[PDB]
């Protein structure tokens, strides 16, 4: 379904980052593992095996930005699909308590790291698409985006920013033949739960239970596939029911 492929995932030697690559190695992608957690991104990297590369790399700043694709492309000669998972938030606290140092590391990753990232790829995807290739961009968002609770004004935003910039980006890259989708993730097992913080999480899903990595990868699967061929600027929440 993913048969031939090409995946850069940011994020990805942890968490629902993990469970995509691993999920569409499973459907027969290459999956290039871009993350500043080297071990994470190596250990993920060789459990998939062959068809993964693992690539060390701080997706805020520009200068790595163009070694994960340069090494991308030289492994595997092109890529088909983007998915800006990479991520960072801070504790839940009053929105007035987070100071500017914090504020800013966490727009360089969820905000500036998705510009780069997408920036750069921007101009292959165009000559694959020109080529008769589609390609798809996916953006990791939130349900905070659009249906916040309160004490994470910052980090919901920047997923707000995430959503915003994937329509803007469908509507002017359509024509070109470039998807570009976004999911919108409720609380999941991964390590950043602990960040964001059960029974209180479990309980707020009508769907009764906390998301986990193979549910998003799932859709994440679908949405970057041929199958999906019409759906591009979409958000879809994938959540149990919470942004209902
Ligand atoms: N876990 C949850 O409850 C929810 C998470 N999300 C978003 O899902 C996405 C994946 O997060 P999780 O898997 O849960 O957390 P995670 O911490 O397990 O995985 C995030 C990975 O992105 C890497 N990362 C952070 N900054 C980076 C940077 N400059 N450059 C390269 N890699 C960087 C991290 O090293 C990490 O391996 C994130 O964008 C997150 O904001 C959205 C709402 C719910």
């Amino acid at each position: 379904s993913l048969e031939g492929k090409v995946a850069l995932i940011t994020g990805a030697g942890s968490g629902f980052g993990e469970g995509m690559a691993k999920r569409f190695a499973k459907g027969g992608a290459k999956v290039v593992i871009v993350d500043r957690d080297k071990a994470g991104a190596e250990r993920v990297a060789g459990e998939i095996g062959d068809a993964a590369l693992a690539v060390a790399a701080d997706i805020s700043k520009e200068a790595d930005v163009d070694a994960a694709v340069e090494a991308a492309l030289s492994k595997f000669g092109k890529v088909d699909i983007l998915v800006n998972n990479a991520g960072i938030g801070h504790k839940p606290q009053n929105a007035e308590l987070v100071e500017p140092e914090e504020f800013d590391r966490i727009v360089g990753v969820n905000v500036r790291g998705v510009y780069l990232m997408t920036r750069k790829l921007i101009p292959h995807f165009k000559e694959n698409g020109a080529k008769g290739q589609e390609c798809v961009i996916l953006n990791v968002a939130s349900t905070g985006a659009g249906r916040p609770r309160p004490n994470l004004a910052w980090y919901n935003a920047t997923k707000g920013w995430v959503v915003s910039v994937t329509k803007a980006l469908a509507i002017e890259l359509a024509p070109a033949k470039i998807r570009v989708v976004a999911l919108n993730p409720v609380a999941g097992e991964t390590p950043l739960l602990t960040t964001f913080m059960r029974k209180k999480f479990r309980d707020s899903i009508p769907m009764g239970r906390l998301l986990k990595p193979d549910d998003l990868a799932e859709a994440a699967a679908f949405l970057c596939s041929p199958q999906a061929s019409m759906i591009t600027g979409v958000a879809l929440d994938v959540d149990g029911g919470r942004s209902i």
